[PDB]
Parts: C-alpha cells; sequence; structure tokens
C-alpha cells in the first residue's frame, strides 16, 4: 500500500530482477556510508523485502531472513531483520516506521521470534515499534563448535509477537559468512 | 501462470490466509498418507510455497525454506525443498516436474545450494531435474554439538545450479523434529 505519498511493496528476493538487485545495492551501500560488506549484502538476499518508494525511486529498504536457532536448547524459527536503510533526505519522515510495522506483520505470520543486530540508529526505531534489547548470552558457530559473541551483546534485540519469550534465555545462531549477527 | 491446464502461484508464507494454510495442511495429510507431523509441517512454513490449481482447488505444492549450513567448514546458503505433494488422483501427468522446474528457479536466484530428503515417490523426478545424492556425511546438531546424521544419508540430495563437491560434509541448523 501507500502511505503519506511513499509505496510500499513486499517482494521476496526470487521475484526481484536484477536491476532491482543492483538499486537495491546502492540503497543499501549508501545508506551505511560504506560500512556494508559483500557478506552484508548475501545476508540480505534469500527472504522478503520490504521496500519503499518515491514515484518510482527506491528510497527504504528492509528484509526479513528466515533464520534457525536455539533458545538455551529449545529450536526456535527467527525471522532476522537485515539491512533496514532510509535514503537520507527521507528521514525522520516515518518511512522506517512504517517498515517495521509491514515487518513485524511478516514475522508474527512466519516465526516464533524476531531477532536483528541493531545500529545506534536504528535501535530507537525498534524500541518505538515495540523491540527490546536481548537481555541473555548470545553463542554463534566457528570450526564447528559453539563459542560467545561477546561482543555484540547488548545490540542485538528481540520480538515476540504472539505472547511472551524469556529476553535472558541464550541464543544459539546458524552459521554464515562474515558476521554472525 | 498456467500449464497443461493446471494454474501454478508462487507466494510467500506471510501472504497466506489461514484457510489458505488449512488447504495446505488438509493437502499434505492427505498426500503423504498421515506420514506427516506437526513438525513436519513448520518444516514447510517460513519461506517460498509454489502452489498449484485445478481451477479453484489446490492440488499440488512444495516449499523452499532458506537454511544455513556448513559445507566442511564454508558456510553455504541453502533451498531446503520441503512438503512437494500432488494429489493422488493428479499423480503423473507432470505437475511434480513444473512445481520442481519452479523451485529450481527459485533456489538458483536465491541460495548458493539446493538440498532436500527425497521419498522414493520423488527420487526419480528429482534426478530428472538435475538433483544429485548427497555422497557425504551429514551432521546435525543435538544439545549444542554436531553428531552424525547417519540414518539419513543417501537420502539426502542437492542441487548445484556452479560446482560443489558432493562427498563434503554438510552441517545443518537446528530444528525440532526431523533435522534433515
Ligand atoms: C536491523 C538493521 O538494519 S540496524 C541498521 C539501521 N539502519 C541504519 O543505521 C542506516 C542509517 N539510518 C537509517 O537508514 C535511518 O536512520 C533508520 C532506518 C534507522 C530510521 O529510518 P527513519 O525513516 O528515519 O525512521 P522514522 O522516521 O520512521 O522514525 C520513527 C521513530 O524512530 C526514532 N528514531 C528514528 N531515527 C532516529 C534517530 N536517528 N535518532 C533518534 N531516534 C530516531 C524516533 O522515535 C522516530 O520517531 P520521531 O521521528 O517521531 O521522533
Ligand atoms: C522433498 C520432498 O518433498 S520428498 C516427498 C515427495 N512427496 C511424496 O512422497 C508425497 C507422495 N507422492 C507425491 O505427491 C507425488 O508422487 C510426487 C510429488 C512425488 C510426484 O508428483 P507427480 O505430479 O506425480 O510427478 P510427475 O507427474 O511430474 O512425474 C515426473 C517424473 O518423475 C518420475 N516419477 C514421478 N513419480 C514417480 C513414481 N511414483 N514412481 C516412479 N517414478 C516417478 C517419473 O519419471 C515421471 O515421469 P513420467 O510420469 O513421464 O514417467
Ligand atoms: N563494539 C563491537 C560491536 C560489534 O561489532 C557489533 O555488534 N556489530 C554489529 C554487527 C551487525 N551485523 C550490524 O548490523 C547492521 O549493520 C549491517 C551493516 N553494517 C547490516 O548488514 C545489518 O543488516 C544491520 O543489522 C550492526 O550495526 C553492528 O553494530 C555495531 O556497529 C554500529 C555502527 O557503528 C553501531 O551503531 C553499533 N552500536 C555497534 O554494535
Ligand atoms: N531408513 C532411515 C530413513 C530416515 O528416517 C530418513 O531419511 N527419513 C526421511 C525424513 C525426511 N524428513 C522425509 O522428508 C520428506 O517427507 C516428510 C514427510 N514425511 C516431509 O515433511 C519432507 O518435506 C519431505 O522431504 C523423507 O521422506 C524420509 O525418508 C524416508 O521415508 C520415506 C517415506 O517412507 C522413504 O521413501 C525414504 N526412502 C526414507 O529415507
Amino acid at each position: 500500500g501507500s502511505h503519506m505519498g511513499i509505496e510500499y511493496r513486499s517482494l521476496h528476493t526470487s521475484q526481484l530482477t536484477l536491476s532491482e538487485k543492483e538499486a537495491l545495492y546502492d540503497l543499501l551501500i549508501e545508506g551505511f556510508e560504506g560500512d556494508f560488506s559483500h557478506d552484508d549484502f548475501a545476508h540480505t538476499l534469500g527472504g522478503m523485502h520490504v521496500m519503499a518508494f518515491d514515484q518510482q525511486k527506491l528510497v527504504g529498504h528492509v528484509a526479513i531472513i528466515q533464520r534457525h536457532m536455539a533458545l538455551d536448547n529449545t529450536p526456535i524459527s527467527v525471522g532476522y531483520v537485515e539491512a533496514m536503510v532510509v535514503e537520507q533526505s527521507y528521514r525522520r519522515q516515518g518511512i522506517g516506521r512504517q517498515l517495521m510495522l509491514q515487518t513485524n506483520k511478516i514475522i508474527a505470520s512466519c516465526y516464533q521470534l524476531g531477532l536483528l543486530s541493531a545500529s545506534d540508529d536504528g535501535q530507537k526505531l525498534y524500541h518505538s515499534v515495540g523491540w527490546q534489547i536481548w537481555k541473555g548470552k548470545l553463542f554463534e558457530l566457528k570450526q564447528g563448535s559453539y563459542i560467545r559473541s561477546i561482543e555484540e551483546e547488548g545490540g542485538v534485540m528481540g520480538w515476540k509477537a504472539d505472547g511472551e519469550v524469556d529476553f535472558t534465555a541464550s541464543l544459539y545462531c546458524d552459521f554464515r559468512g562474515g558476521d554472525q549477527w
């Protein structure tokens, strides 16, 4: 739909054209001012994109990836939020909020828990739509064994749609290239 | 689109209505003759679905879910194929093949490797569209460390759209029920 003149579309990676993927990369690399690696780009591909347009130009994005984690010893399906960006001139105008409202709806309909790793900019937005900083320990796979993600603790945030999740439990994430969180 | 009198639609789990979800569950229960658990149903939700219809009746389905695995020591992004079924009276008319052609296209656009655990009904079909038996060892997480998935070896199949060593070990991500 469209909200205050911005069109929002929800598209799986498999539904994007090459031109649309190139436009997405340009938006993301600019939005992070270069702090966006090739591995970061891989991490935002493979799930659902919510994309914001002013006329025909892409001006905002967020992706929701499926991840498979453990909450303590229990398997938990995760909607992992990646690569939220609003083009500079469009910021503080509600686009990030609209992207997150649609992201929350996607997570609620598919997964048991939303997770993400926040920037300082992002944290205020995710707080405003009901996410909380994860309070428990974080673990990632290195060479096939779990190690503590000590530096990422305090930066990961979560959201439970249906009911309650123990924010103090330990999370064990699945393996990928680059940054695990 | 359409193919040979059957309509095909691709959609993400997040777009399913409750009625569509219930119809999918009923199709899977009937098509697997009940060999399909609540965990199996969870495993087919969260990714892309390709659905086949005779006019308005759901007659076929396959899902592609994103998984995060290790190939030996290297991370590999996986399109994991779940819950392919065609209603019994519609079988052997090419619906499964059309579902797999669309599945291959989704995997090729999104992931580095396709993987699935086969049934005897599907194995020759998967072979016919490029899939091959995984020859390497399979591992899964139990109590936070990897153990060999010995019973599943020989039944997992893979598809490379590139080059992939089909003798490498695969380390899958953690879920409930059957890991493969
Ligand atoms: C999971 C991840 O992707 S983390 C990475 C987040 N992305 C980045 O850091 C890239 C650079 N930054 C951006 O692209 C943007 O600043 C975003 C995406 C973080 C926010 O997008 P915006 O469209 O500006 O957010 P929006 O206008 O909807 O803000 C909604 C509320 O969130 C809060 N908020 C948003 N941005 C900020 C900010 N920079 N500082 C303080 N509060 C903020 C405010 O409460 C705001 O409400 P208000 O404007 O009425 O005070
Ligand atoms: C990853 C997974 O989902 S594994 C589980 C697969 N699903 C099941 O076992 C549920 C029960 N079985 C079914 O629903 C169906 O038998 C399916 C989905 C496996 C196949 O669906 P169909 O629509 O019948 O497949 P389709 O008609 O496209 O067959 C294409 C080719 O695959 C082969 N094939 C398909 N089914 C069989 C079979 N039961 N026995 C031998 N060969 C078969 C044949 O070579 C066939 O070509 P042909 O008909 O010209 O001889
Ligand atoms: N002290 C070390 C912190 C550790 O490196 C870490 O958590 N690092 C965090 C790793 C995450 N993958 C990053 O995720 C965010 O940005 C990525 C691109 N840069 C996107 O791909 C990702 O989709 C998004 O979600 C996140 O931004 C990083 O946060 C860190 O970098 C931010 C930018 O400077 C800071 O604002 C944060 N306070 C700081 O913790
Ligand atoms: N000997 C041990 C076999 C081991 O249990 C195993 O690999 N078991 C395999 C476990 C997989 N999760 C199953 O996956 C298939 O069927 C599931 C529903 N039953 C779907 O959810 C799944 O989406 C699909 O992909 C797969 O079919 C099972 O295969 C086994 O059961 C099949 C049906 O009887 C046989 O035809 C196979 N030859 C046999 O290996």
